[PDB]
């Protein structure tokens, strides 16, 4: 028992992680098989980040400008190329620590862990959620760009998210691994705006379903709801509003508690319309949405 | 910017995890060097756990019963002795992925990193506090006895913890390195009291400051107080008394914000006395006491 905002293990990554260098600006990379993926602002000076024009900034540089360094060693350049917001450096050398793995676009709400780095080095690894408006809210300082968000399932890593900027209002951005920014962002020095966050509804569902498997039950009530009463409420508090997909997602933790999905969205409005009354629910005293209905599964049956 | 409850990259780790069986009981082992470290209760079956008389029941082991494998490779037991609470189980081959490490025994208030593992194969990372009571509040579900807890110094590991138990209120009980329980706690099934919990207060003071430096300033106040007043309120409130010793090491937060120790725990006297007023410090609406100063320092300056 217990519930913990629980990381992946990040020894398969943290073997991928090298250093970057071009001209001053040093960023990390992920190097995979002989190609290292860097955010394509490694290129820029700081003067250049205001209004870059990167197709010009890269034509001035050539392979041996990259320099990339793997614990203590050099890797040889031997290509480079641009797609959409990373660099791709094709190197002479195959990572011997390449795990198995999948490059992933993923979706609002879904949940990642990121491996913070700098100077290719790895220095901590936190669990977080795509936010709605495809923000993340993470923990990154000078030269954490480059570090990498991923899933695991067994043996492999699916990468879905490489660090790239914050905004003016302390969150973060940052692109899939095809250099695809997630949200409307683009790779200037320029203030931009970030959507209307909502609250993940399915997220904060799965996670009170997480809370009555471990005994945290005071918020269960005699009521039930419509998915239409609770979308009202929802969208009220903004939050997401629930469809059949979520409900069925739902379906193992309302199996395992015999409580119907509807039944916990009664819960769950009670919540919102008069607060926790200074309870606290798996510790925390707000509703939590950075667990998804299969980190709850995997994590209460033990997916190693 | 940003402030997340960071772990420590688990690779160090990873690569240290075994299983180990022992009749019909499987947990993790810790492979370091050519010694695999272990629950003693492994030697035990459920109706053993009652009342175990762990010197009896390692006399009926042979090292042939203690069957120990390392990814899918196994490994030969050449001897095998009891410390305290833990197993050592001589191997005839030397981790080749040992990592730098020490054994270290933290304090109460501590924070360390837990590789929870299932089957000798990690599932997940998780960043939590000794509690002063000598529980850890994890996350731990049958075949996690052997999951480990350590921090990391650039490249020595300091294991400190090692799960054996948890406790019928939910909480989590387990040893040193040398197999000492933290806390009164013995390896036995039989109802145990862990002592009244407090919250640590120097962490959630260091907390205070890294909300300050990210931005979150609204529980600043106009006021201050001294130690003695500050601990008549912290005993009223269930947490731990402030020492000189916590103030000091509070210092260089005190200096990077600019904000005397006693005038933050003066915005901590009213946070005590009035409650959050429906507002949130670093996305919790609680006073959050698993970041060390140290941590903060750490995350803060970004030491890899
Ligand atoms: O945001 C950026 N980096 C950064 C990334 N993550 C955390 C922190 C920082 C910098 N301050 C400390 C915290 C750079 C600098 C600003 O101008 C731009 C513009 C576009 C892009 Cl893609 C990147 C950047
Ligand atoms: O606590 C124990 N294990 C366990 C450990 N962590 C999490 C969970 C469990 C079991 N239930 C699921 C969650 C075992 C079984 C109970 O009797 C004892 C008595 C003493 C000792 Cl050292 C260990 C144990």
């Amino acid at each position: 028992s217990g519930f913990r905002k629980m990381a992946f293990p990040s020894g398969k990554v943290e073997g991928c992680m090298v250093q970057v260098t071009c001209g001053t600006t040093t960023l990390n990379g992920l190097w995979l098989d002989d190609v290292v993926y860097c955010p394509r602002h490694v290129i820029c000076t700081s003067e250049d980040m205001l209004n870059p024009n990167y197709e010009d900034l890269l034509i001035r540089k050539s392979n041996h400008n990259f320099l990339v360094q793997a614990g203590n060693v050099q890797l040889r350049v031997i290509g480079h190329s641009m797609q959409n917001c990373v660099l791709k450096l094709k190197v002479d050398t195959a990572n011997p620590k390449t795990p198995k793995y999948k490059f992933v676009r993923i979706q609002p709400g879904q949940t990642f862990s990121v491996l913070a780095c700098y100077n290719g080095s790895p220095s901590g690894v936190y669990q977080c959620a795509m936010r709605p408006n495809f923000t993340i809210k993470g923990s990154f300082l000078n030269g954490s760009c480059g570090s990498v968000g991923f899933n695991i399932d067994y043996d492999c890593v699916s990468f879905c998210y490489m660090h790239h900027m914050e905004l003016p209002t302390g969150v973060h951005a940052g692109t899939d691994l095809e250099g695809n920014f997630y949200g409307p962002f683009v790779d200037r020095q320029t203030a931009q705006a970030a959507g209307t966050d909502t609250t993940i509804t399915v997220n904060v569902l799965a996670w009170l379903y997480a809370a009555v498997i471990n005994g945290d039950r005071w918020f269960l009530n005699r009521f039930t709801t419509t998915l239409n009463d609770f979308n009202l409420v929802a969208m009220k508090y903004n939050y997401e509003p629930l469809t059949q997909d979520h409900v069925d997602i739902l379906g193992p933790l309302s199996a395992q508690t015999g409580i119907a999905v509807l039944d916990m969205c009664a819960s769950l409005k009670e919540l919102l319309q008069n607060g926790m009354n200074g309870r606290t629910i798996l510790g925390s005293a707000l509703l939590e949405d950075e667990f998804t209905p299969f980190d709850v599964v995997r994590q209460c049956s033990g997916v190693t």
